[PDB]
């Protein structure tokens, strides 16, 4: 019932620490997907929050920023957060707008 502010590099693997690196490598999710951040939020309805750059109108950016609301925990908030967030990444590989594509 906290406030937690995480970025989209933070759970990125291909972010190395100098990038912006806080998830660990067993759970991360490379390239960072909005997809799964705002997904994972609307499966509980209220758990994390996607915030935007003070001014969208700009060029060469990481896309959006993202809050948990927790807080007193770190990294386990991460593996917490990748943990709903992982789950959509792999549902993008059960399925590649393909397989479902074509039904036959």
């Amino acid at each position: 019932m906290k406030e937690s502010v995480v970025w989209t590099v933070n759970l990125d693997s291909k972010k190395s620490r100098a990038e912006g690196r806080r998830i660990p490598r067993r759970f991360a999710v490379p390239n960072v997907k909005l997809h799964e951040l705002v997904e994972a939020s609307k499966e509980l309805g209220l758990k994390f929050r996607a915030e935007e750059k003070k001014y969208p109108k700009s060029w060469w950016e990481e896309g959006g920023r993202v809050v948990v609301e927790k807080r007193g925990t770190k990294t386990k908030l991460m593996i917490e957060l990748a943990r709903k967030i992982a789950e959509i990444r792999e549902q993008k590989r059960e399925q590649k707008k393909d397989k479902k594509k074509k039904k036959k």
